[PDB]
């Protein structure tokens, strides 16, 4: 982006005898290189310049906290409107490098492009062209790499072609996935030329044969060569939420087992990877396994006696004299012996259950009520639950609300 | 990982006539599978519970933002204390996958470990180990990959060993650089085992042989096979801030003139270097099949036109009733005078164009003032910088 010496150099003259130059350097650079100010006479003569250290930089700022300013004086006997001095910096030693390139051994073939996919049933034909007689198409060979959209490039299958197309089939692709492919051009083993391969083409992207998107997929197993067979597979996040899969394995015929525990990991935004470690205690004897991912026996055990929601009680209102009493019955349970607790509530019509007189009774079937307001409409509800050590549950829904007036 | 239908299920019964269950699917899952509630009568016997949609979830929360809650009613005569029901959920269709695996065709050997570098003069001995008669060291082959720290793994050089050390020299390594290496285990070609390599060891770093830090390094030129030879190289930022490098080429009776390539594109690689690129045009590769390519300091000069960079000498000054400033040098003069407890950015400041003289107003019959001047040109195609101040001169009024 332009040396610091060259940025900081300002050379001003008295237009009679002098030129004074001021330029700087960094210490950072000087631990590696030093440079002289050089002035040049004609297309040939290049004269050194005599500078000494200056503690200041009054003509230009130096962008770097570690500058070493210079100040130099160059004698002259002449100045004319057209005069231009040309200034340079020579480094303390020769620095450089060379390479002798034999073109035939330094070929980077052009990158493929116009990458394109067409389905033919369950195969996909991948075409591309290359912009190109020193390098003929027969010098070329192509390298295609493909992976599911959710995978590293790290882990991807290659496919080689001597022409500029390849067919990808069901031996290469898993069904109902999005695949990505890319292609680069390589020199042919047979070419009289070598170098290195092109940069990759841009990516093309496509869906494989539709199949069933719910099916778990990509079941893989690898044996450590000792005592463990590690299997992994994927299933859609949404399907794992309605279905519990297990891993089951059994030796192929010469009793069928569940692998446990299964660990889980995100795999992109739609799949979960699960892993399992199958123990193999004798790979010599039983060295072929048949392994399945399939629905587990996953049950919620629900003990009836301990999950009872009784039916709501029937409720009625009674007078008898001028004192009113609430009564309530619950459906006969064949002959069960089971204590019941009831919760009883009543409302002034113009008021809210939330803030109401809510007494609670074990094994009672009525409740006498206090005296109450002149000619008001009233409401009442009851609910039951079991209340005995063999038993448990939730309240019954409320009885129908029973109205009435004074 | 309980499923949503199962986490959600609650079944309460009236201990007389039936069981009521409530539970929930998600909309998201329903796109891929629906599920039926199932009540297991006995070991051999499952039966479908008929559920229908509910607006609510009066018995358990649903941990998805879009559930499809159900309410089922299963009738029963008969209940008693010892009773446990087993409930589950059947998919709308068979789901599964099945791989049949022969262990010898499916082996992944163990990750290498304990990567070390030792130096042997200018070589580096990398060692490691693999913790294992089913799989034996002789089944094994090690693939080692290495690279400069600042490079990607994309096409790093592989070196293969069939024992658990490898050597890396100056043939493999750029001097004065930091190398990172990792190793993984593979099945030997001649092994009757097949599978896939181990995952990579942890990385190890080391500093390659020192060389001449200051040189440009890593010149690479590649020819596209038609008309162009792209070249790249690295120079250290320190050096780059002192030397402009160029790229020069000559193609292979007597030899031709050595030519300069441009433009040179620059990009910031790693902490120490910047990377440069140049495009060389090659017209007749079948005749000039060899190009010697050099990176060296260029003719990078600053053109300074004398006439537009004049700074003059300070004028000479004097002072001589009224006091008069006179000076000797198409000029512009600035004249300053001052009081003695006041500085200059307080003092009176004045421009005089092609005057060599200046008269002064009333002054204090007490004080002893100071005065400087300086100059630049006005000559019309000319420019420069103000002169230094003239000798500051004194007098007592
Ligand atoms: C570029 O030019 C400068 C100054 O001339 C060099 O910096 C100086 O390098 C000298 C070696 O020629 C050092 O001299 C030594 O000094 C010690 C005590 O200070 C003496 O006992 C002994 O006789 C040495 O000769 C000197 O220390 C150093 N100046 C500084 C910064 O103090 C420069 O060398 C390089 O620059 C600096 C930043 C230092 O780190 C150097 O050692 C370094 O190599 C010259 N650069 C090159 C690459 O040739
Ligand atoms: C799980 O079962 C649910 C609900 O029964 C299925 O979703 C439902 O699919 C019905 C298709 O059978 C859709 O009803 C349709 O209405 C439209 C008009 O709006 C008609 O064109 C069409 O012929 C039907 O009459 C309905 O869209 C849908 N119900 C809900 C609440 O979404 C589900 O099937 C799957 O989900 C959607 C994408 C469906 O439309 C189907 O194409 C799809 O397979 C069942 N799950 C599965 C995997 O079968
Ligand atoms: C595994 O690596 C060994 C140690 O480096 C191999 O020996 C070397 O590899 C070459 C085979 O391509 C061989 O010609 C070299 O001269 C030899 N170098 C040294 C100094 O060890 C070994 O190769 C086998 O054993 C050698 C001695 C030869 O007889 C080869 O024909 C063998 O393939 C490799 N191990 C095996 C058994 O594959
Ligand atoms: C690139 O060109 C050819 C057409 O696709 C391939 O030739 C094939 O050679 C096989 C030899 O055993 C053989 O199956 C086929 O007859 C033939 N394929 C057909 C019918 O088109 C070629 O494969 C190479 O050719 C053979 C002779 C060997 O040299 C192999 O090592 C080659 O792989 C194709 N590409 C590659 C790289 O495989």
């Amino acid at each position: 982006e332009e040396t610091i010496p060259l940025q900081t150099l300002r050379c001003y003259n008295d237009y009679t005898s002098h030129i004074t130059c001021r330029w700087a350097d960094t210490q950072d650079a000087q631990r590696l290189v030093n440079v002289t100010l050089i002035r040049r006479v004609n297309e040939d003569l290049l004269e050194p310049v005599s500078c000494d250290l200056s503690d200041d930089m009054p003509w230009s700022a130096c962008p770097h906290p570690r500058c070493v300013p210079r100040r130099c004086v160059i004698p002259c006997q002449s100045f004319v409107v057209t005069d231009v001095d040309y200034f340079s910096f020579q480094p303390d030693r020769p620095l450089g490098t060379r390479l002798t390139v034999t073109l035939t051994q330094h070929v980077q073939p052009p990158e493929p492009r116009d990458l394109q996919i067409s389905t033919d049933q369950d195969h996909f034909l991948l075409t591309w062209s290359v912009a190109l007689h020193w390098l003929s198409p027969g010098d070329l060979e192509f390298e295609v790499v493909y992976k599911r959209l959710q995978d590293s490039w790290e882990d991807a299958a290659i496919l080689l072609s001597n022409t500029s197309q390849a067919t990808l089939g069901p031996e290469h692709l898993m069904p109902s996935s999005t695949y990505v492919a890319r292609v680069r051009t390589r020199l042919a083993p047979g070419s009289r030329l070598s170098g290195r391969p092109s940069k990759w083409s841009p990516e093309v992207c496509w869906d494989s044969q539709p199949g069933d998107e719910a099916q778990p997929q990509n079941l893989e197993c690898f044996f450590d060569g000792a005592a463990v067979l590690s299997c992994s597979w994927e299933v859609r996040k949404e399907v794992a939420s309605s279905v519990s899969f297990g891993l089951f394995y059994k030796p192929s015929p010469d009793r069928e087992e569940e692998c446990s525990p299964v660990l889980r990991e995100g795999l992109g935004s739609l799949h979960t990877r699960h892993h399992c470690q199958i123990p193999v205690p004798d790979p010599a004897t039983h060295g072929q396994y048949i392994v399945s991912v399939q629905p587990r026996r996953a049950e919620k055990h629900i003990k009836s006696s301990v999950n009872i929601q009784m039916a709501p009680p029937s409720l009625q209102v009674t007078k008898d004299g001028d004192s009113y009493s609430l009564r309530w019955e619950t459906m006969k349970m064949r002959y069960e012996h089971i204590d019941h607790t009831f919760e009883i509530q009543y409302r002034k019509d113009t008021a809210t259950w939330k803030d109401s007189k809510t007494e609670t009774l074990q094994n009672a079937h009525s409740m006498a009520l206090p005296a109450l307001e002149p000619s008001t409409r009233y409401w009442a509800r009851v609910r039951v639950r079991t209340s005995r050590t063999g038993y448990n549950g939730i309240w019954s829904e409320w009885s129908e609300a029973r109205s009435w007036d004074t």
